[PDB]
Protein backbone atom coordinates (compact mmCIF):
# COMPACT_ATOMS: atom_id res chain seq x y z
CA UNK A 1 0.00 0.00 0.00
CA UNK A 2 1.41 3.21 -1.30
CA UNK A 3 1.63 6.22 0.76
CA UNK A 4 2.14 9.89 0.35
CA UNK A 5 3.37 12.33 3.49
CA UNK A 6 2.73 16.30 3.25
CA UNK A 7 3.75 18.72 6.38
CA UNK A 8 5.07 22.23 6.00
CA UNK A 9 8.59 23.00 4.51
CA UNK A 10 8.70 26.48 3.33
CA UNK A 11 5.59 27.15 5.20
CA UNK A 12 7.86 26.52 8.43
CA UNK A 13 9.97 23.60 9.51
CA UNK A 14 8.66 23.89 13.22
CA UNK A 15 7.10 20.18 13.00
CA UNK A 16 10.09 18.83 11.27
CA UNK A 17 10.76 16.10 14.32
CA UNK A 18 7.20 15.29 14.67
CA UNK A 19 7.12 14.66 10.52
CA UNK A 20 9.99 12.32 10.50
CA UNK A 21 8.24 9.81 13.66
CA UNK A 22 4.96 9.92 11.54
CA UNK A 23 7.21 9.44 8.51
CA UNK A 24 8.73 6.35 10.55
CA UNK A 25 5.41 4.92 11.39
CA UNK A 26 4.05 4.88 8.02
CA UNK A 27 6.90 2.85 6.91
CA UNK A 28 6.00 0.04 8.74
CA UNK A 29 2.32 -0.24 6.86
CA UNK A 30 3.29 0.41 2.98
CA UNK A 31 5.68 2.27 0.53
CA UNK A 32 6.36 5.53 1.64
CA UNK A 33 6.75 7.53 -2.00
CA UNK A 34 14.52 20.86 -12.70
CA UNK A 35 13.64 23.65 -9.84
CA UNK A 36 9.93 23.85 -8.63
CA UNK A 37 8.60 22.38 -11.80
CA UNK A 38 9.85 19.06 -11.39
CA UNK A 39 8.96 18.73 -7.20
CA UNK A 40 5.83 19.74 -8.62
CA UNK A 41 5.44 17.30 -11.07
CA UNK A 42 7.01 14.73 -9.18
CA UNK A 43 4.89 14.76 -6.38
CA UNK A 44 1.92 14.79 -8.62
CA UNK A 45 3.22 11.96 -9.91
CA UNK A 46 3.90 10.23 -6.46
CA UNK A 47 0.53 11.70 -5.80
CA UNK A 48 -1.13 9.70 -8.09
CA UNK A 49 0.24 6.62 -7.48
CA UNK A 50 -0.64 6.72 -3.92
CA UNK A 51 -3.32 4.60 -1.57
CA UNK A 52 -3.37 7.14 0.97
CA UNK A 53 -2.14 10.13 1.87
CA UNK A 54 -1.39 11.69 5.49
CA UNK A 55 -1.21 14.95 6.11
CA UNK A 56 0.16 16.85 9.28
CA UNK A 57 -2.02 19.97 9.07
CA UNK A 58 -1.16 21.86 12.01
CA UNK A 59 1.41 24.23 10.71
CA UNK A 60 0.07 26.28 8.02
CA UNK A 61 1.24 25.55 4.68
CA UNK A 62 0.22 26.26 1.02
CA UNK A 63 2.09 23.32 -0.24
CA UNK A 64 0.19 20.88 1.81
CA UNK A 65 -3.21 22.54 1.45
CA UNK A 66 -2.32 21.83 -2.30
CA UNK A 67 -1.68 18.41 -2.10
CA UNK A 68 -4.80 17.71 -0.54
CA UNK A 69 -6.71 19.66 -2.63
CA UNK A 70 -4.92 17.52 -5.81
CA UNK A 71 -5.65 14.28 -4.03
CA UNK A 72 -9.73 14.87 -3.13
CA UNK A 73 -9.96 15.56 -7.12
CA UNK A 74 -7.05 12.30 -7.79
CA UNK A 75 -10.06 10.26 -5.18
CA UNK A 76 -7.49 9.49 -3.05
CA UNK A 77 -8.05 7.91 0.72
CA UNK A 78 -6.78 10.94 3.48
CA UNK A 79 -5.71 11.15 6.82
CA UNK A 80 -4.96 14.61 8.24
CA UNK A 81 -3.47 15.05 11.51
CA UNK A 82 -3.51 18.31 13.88
CA UNK A 83 -2.66 19.30 17.24
CA UNK A 84 -4.84 21.66 19.11
CA UNK A 85 -1.38 22.12 21.51
CA UNK A 86 -0.38 24.56 18.66
CA UNK A 87 -3.35 26.92 19.36
CA UNK A 88 -4.30 27.22 16.52
CA UNK A 89 -8.39 26.75 14.61
CA UNK A 90 -7.56 24.71 11.94
CA UNK A 91 -8.46 26.02 8.08
CA UNK A 92 -12.27 25.29 7.46
CA UNK A 93 -11.31 24.49 3.85
CA UNK A 94 -9.96 21.27 5.90
CA UNK A 95 -12.00 20.83 8.38
CA UNK A 96 -14.90 21.21 6.37
CA UNK A 97 -13.48 18.99 3.46
CA UNK A 98 -13.84 15.83 5.63
CA UNK A 99 -16.37 13.33 5.81
CA UNK A 100 -15.14 11.05 8.33
CA UNK A 101 -14.90 8.12 5.65
CA UNK A 102 -12.18 8.46 2.73
CA UNK A 103 -11.19 12.21 3.83
CA UNK A 104 -11.05 11.94 8.06
CA UNK A 105 -9.28 14.53 10.18
CA UNK A 106 -8.03 13.97 13.76
CA UNK A 107 -7.20 16.34 16.69
CA UNK A 108 -4.69 14.57 18.26
CA UNK A 109 -1.65 14.66 21.09
CA UNK A 110 1.55 14.28 19.88
CA UNK A 111 3.10 11.54 22.02
CA UNK A 112 0.04 9.48 20.93
CA UNK A 113 0.38 10.06 16.69
CA UNK A 114 2.21 6.56 17.01
CA UNK A 115 -1.11 4.60 18.29
CA UNK A 116 -3.37 6.72 16.42
CA UNK A 117 -1.64 5.57 13.27
CA UNK A 118 -1.86 1.62 14.30
CA UNK A 119 -5.15 2.27 15.13
CA UNK A 120 -6.01 4.06 11.19
CA UNK A 121 -3.68 0.96 9.84
CA UNK A 122 -6.19 -1.35 11.89
CA UNK B 1 -18.15 40.49 -17.19
CA UNK B 2 -16.12 37.49 -15.38
CA UNK B 3 -16.95 35.76 -12.47
CA UNK B 4 -14.21 36.04 -9.83
CA UNK B 5 -13.19 33.78 -6.95
CA UNK B 6 -10.53 35.64 -4.62
CA UNK B 7 -8.43 33.48 -1.74
CA UNK B 8 -6.45 34.79 1.07
CA UNK B 9 -5.36 33.76 4.24
CA UNK B 10 -7.42 33.80 7.27
CA UNK B 11 -6.61 31.17 9.71
CA UNK B 12 -3.19 31.38 8.27
CA UNK B 13 -3.52 34.52 9.51
CA UNK B 14 -4.90 37.85 8.74
CA UNK B 15 -1.28 40.04 8.33
CA UNK B 16 -2.15 40.47 4.56
CA UNK B 17 -6.21 41.29 4.85
CA UNK B 18 -5.32 45.23 3.87
CA UNK B 19 -4.10 43.96 0.50
CA UNK B 20 -6.59 41.70 0.21
CA UNK B 21 -9.32 44.14 0.49
CA UNK B 22 -7.28 46.18 -2.12
CA UNK B 23 -7.07 43.16 -4.09
CA UNK B 24 -11.22 42.75 -4.07
CA UNK B 25 -11.70 46.54 -4.94
CA UNK B 26 -10.16 46.75 -7.72
CA UNK B 27 -11.34 42.91 -8.79
CA UNK B 28 -14.75 44.32 -8.10
CA UNK B 29 -14.34 46.75 -11.33
CA UNK B 30 -14.14 44.17 -13.33
CA UNK B 31 -16.62 41.76 -12.17
CA UNK B 32 -18.51 39.51 -9.74
CA UNK B 33 -16.20 38.81 -6.79
CA UNK B 34 -17.84 35.57 -5.94
CA UNK B 35 -16.09 35.53 -2.75
CA UNK B 36 -23.61 24.17 9.28
CA UNK B 37 -19.87 25.40 10.10
CA UNK B 38 -16.77 24.51 8.51
CA UNK B 39 -18.61 21.96 6.26
CA UNK B 40 -20.77 24.63 4.73
CA UNK B 41 -18.27 26.68 4.06
CA UNK B 42 -16.62 24.14 2.05
CA UNK B 43 -19.34 23.22 -0.35
CA UNK B 44 -20.27 26.68 -0.46
CA UNK B 45 -16.68 28.04 -1.26
CA UNK B 46 -16.61 24.53 -4.00
CA UNK B 47 -19.83 25.81 -5.90
CA UNK B 48 -18.12 29.15 -6.34
CA UNK B 49 -14.61 28.05 -7.44
CA UNK B 50 -16.40 25.87 -10.32
CA UNK B 51 -18.31 29.07 -10.85
CA UNK B 52 -15.61 30.83 -11.59
CA UNK B 53 -14.08 32.69 -14.49
CA UNK B 54 -10.72 33.38 -12.93
CA UNK B 55 -9.56 32.56 -9.78
CA UNK B 56 -7.10 35.02 -8.40
CA UNK B 57 -5.03 34.10 -5.22
CA UNK B 58 -2.47 35.97 -2.75
CA UNK B 59 -0.27 33.17 -1.85
CA UNK B 60 2.33 35.36 0.34
CA UNK B 61 0.73 33.93 3.77
CA UNK B 62 1.09 30.64 4.00
CA UNK B 63 -2.23 29.03 4.24
CA UNK B 64 -4.00 25.25 4.09
CA UNK B 65 -6.99 26.75 2.77
CA UNK B 66 -5.12 29.08 -0.13
CA UNK B 67 -3.62 26.39 -1.04
CA UNK B 68 -6.22 23.45 -1.00
CA UNK B 69 -8.56 26.23 -3.14
CA UNK B 70 -5.70 26.48 -5.42
CA UNK B 71 -5.73 22.24 -5.49
CA UNK B 72 -9.30 21.95 -6.56
CA UNK B 73 -9.28 24.96 -8.63
CA UNK B 74 -6.27 23.19 -10.62
CA UNK B 75 -8.35 20.20 -11.17
CA UNK B 76 -11.30 21.83 -12.28
CA UNK B 77 -9.03 23.64 -14.82
CA UNK B 78 -9.43 26.93 -14.21
CA UNK B 79 -7.89 30.01 -15.19
CA UNK B 80 -5.98 30.84 -12.35
CA UNK B 81 -3.57 34.41 -10.85
CA UNK B 82 -1.61 34.09 -7.97
CA UNK B 83 0.85 36.89 -6.46
CA UNK B 84 3.20 36.69 -4.27
CA UNK B 85 5.64 39.48 -2.88
CA UNK B 86 9.30 38.56 -2.73
CA UNK B 87 9.79 41.28 -0.46
CA UNK B 88 7.86 39.75 2.31
CA UNK B 89 10.92 37.25 2.78
CA UNK B 90 9.37 34.27 2.55
CA UNK B 91 10.02 32.27 -0.16
CA UNK B 92 6.82 30.98 -2.15
CA UNK B 93 6.28 27.23 -1.68
CA UNK B 94 7.71 24.79 -4.46
CA UNK B 95 3.78 23.16 -5.04
CA UNK B 96 2.55 26.91 -6.31
CA UNK B 97 5.44 28.30 -7.73
CA UNK B 98 6.00 24.79 -9.41
CA UNK B 99 2.16 24.60 -10.45
CA UNK B 100 2.30 27.46 -12.84
CA UNK B 101 2.76 26.47 -16.49
CA UNK B 102 2.81 30.62 -17.71
CA UNK B 103 -0.57 31.03 -19.20
CA UNK B 104 -3.72 28.90 -17.58
CA UNK B 105 -1.86 28.80 -14.25
CA UNK B 106 0.35 32.06 -13.95
CA UNK B 107 2.53 32.85 -10.71
CA UNK B 108 3.17 36.85 -10.54
CA UNK B 109 6.11 37.97 -8.37
CA UNK B 110 5.33 42.31 -7.41
CA UNK B 111 5.97 45.15 -4.60
CA UNK B 112 2.30 45.66 -2.62
CA UNK B 113 1.86 49.02 -4.23
CA UNK B 114 1.87 48.04 -7.78
CA UNK B 115 -0.82 45.35 -7.21
CA UNK B 116 -3.84 47.61 -8.63
CA UNK B 117 -2.19 48.34 -11.66
CA UNK B 118 -0.62 44.28 -11.99
CA UNK B 119 -4.77 43.22 -11.88
CA UNK B 120 -5.50 46.05 -14.51
CA UNK B 121 -3.07 44.57 -16.46
CA UNK B 122 -4.17 40.91 -16.16
CA UNK B 123 -7.33 41.66 -17.01
CA UNK B 124 -6.51 44.85 -19.42
O1 LIG C 1 10.80 21.17 -1.81
C1 LIG C 1 9.67 20.75 -1.66
N1 LIG C 1 9.57 19.60 -1.94
C2 LIG C 1 8.21 19.01 -1.75
O2 LIG C 1 7.89 17.90 -1.99
N2 LIG C 1 7.02 19.96 -1.17
C3 LIG C 1 5.79 19.36 -0.90
O3 LIG C 1 4.88 20.41 -0.50
C4 LIG C 1 4.58 20.33 0.95
C5 LIG C 1 5.20 21.49 1.65
O4 LIG C 1 4.71 22.69 1.11
P1 LIG C 1 5.31 24.11 1.60
O5 LIG C 1 5.15 24.20 3.05
O6 LIG C 1 6.77 24.13 1.24
O7 LIG C 1 4.46 25.11 0.91
C6 LIG C 1 5.12 19.02 1.45
O8 LIG C 1 4.10 18.14 1.96
C7 LIG C 1 5.88 18.45 0.30
F1 LIG C 1 7.22 18.31 0.76
C8 LIG C 1 7.53 21.36 -0.95
C9 LIG C 1 8.61 21.68 -1.15
C10 LIG C 1 8.98 23.15 -0.87
O9 LIG C 1 7.91 24.04 -1.07
O1 LIG D 1 -14.05 31.07 7.05
C1 LIG D 1 -13.47 30.81 6.02
N1 LIG D 1 -14.12 31.12 5.06
C2 LIG D 1 -13.55 30.82 3.73
O2 LIG D 1 -14.03 31.04 2.67
N2 LIG D 1 -12.08 30.22 3.67
C3 LIG D 1 -11.47 30.13 2.42
O3 LIG D 1 -10.19 29.52 2.62
C4 LIG D 1 -9.09 30.50 2.44
C5 LIG D 1 -8.40 30.76 3.75
O4 LIG D 1 -7.91 29.55 4.29
P1 LIG D 1 -7.29 29.56 5.80
O5 LIG D 1 -6.17 30.57 5.81
O6 LIG D 1 -8.40 30.00 6.74
O7 LIG D 1 -6.83 28.16 5.96
C6 LIG D 1 -9.69 31.73 1.85
O8 LIG D 1 -9.19 32.04 0.53
C7 LIG D 1 -11.14 31.49 1.87
F1 LIG D 1 -11.68 32.48 2.71
C8 LIG D 1 -11.54 29.99 5.06
C9 LIG D 1 -12.13 30.18 6.05
C10 LIG D 1 -11.51 29.91 7.44
O9 LIG D 1 -10.60 28.85 7.38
Amino acid sequence: PALYFCGSIRGGREDRTLYERIVSRLRRFGTVLGGDRLIHEQDLEWLQQADVVVAEVTQPSLGVGYELGRAVAFNKRILCLFRPQSGRVLSAMIRGAADGSRFQVWDYEEGEVEALLDRYFE
